[PDB]
């Protein structure tokens, strides 16, 4: 339903214990997600494909809105599922492996904050593939 619940996503790394190590993480996304992110949601996290998926969830809070992704590595750091030397090298992946993945201005990041991360101990089966673009759950 247009309700939603809220996001899937399977974390392009092993960052995915981030959030189940310390309880509250927060998710950094280069504009990926639209207007349905809003702070109030859940956020499940996807583990792999085949019966083994969604290691676990959480519950999406206020989402920091800032151009720079170095505002969250100042301000959060720590806080954040990656560092910003997971960030240099991941910016860099994008443009010498992604054919040239430059730009001249830079974009509107967005830094959600995860509290009240849960765990699936049970292998939940995907009722469909998420890709690294993520999928939106709604019920």
């Amino acid at each position: 339903m247009s309700k939603i619940v809220g996001v899937t996503y399977p974390i392009p790394k092993r960052f995915m214990d981030r959030f189940f190590k310390k309880g509250k993480d927060v998710f950094v996304k280069p504009a990926t997600v639209w207007k349905e992110l809003k702070p109030g949601m859940k956020f499940v996290f996807y583990q792999s494909h085949e019966d083994t998926g969604f290691v676990g969830e959480a519950r999406i809070k206020r989402v920091v809105l800032s151009e720079n992704p170095m505002q969250f590595f100042e301000t959060f750091g720590d806080r954040v599922f990656l560092t910003k030397d997971e960030l240099k090298e991941y910016m860099k992946s994008q443009e010498r492996w992604g054919r040239r993945r430059e730009s001249k201005k830079k974009k509107l990041w967005m830094a959600i904050e995860l509290e009240d991360v849960k765990k699936y101990d049970k292998p939940i089966k995907p009722k469909r593939l998420v890709p690294v673009g993520g999928q939106y759950l709604r019920e």
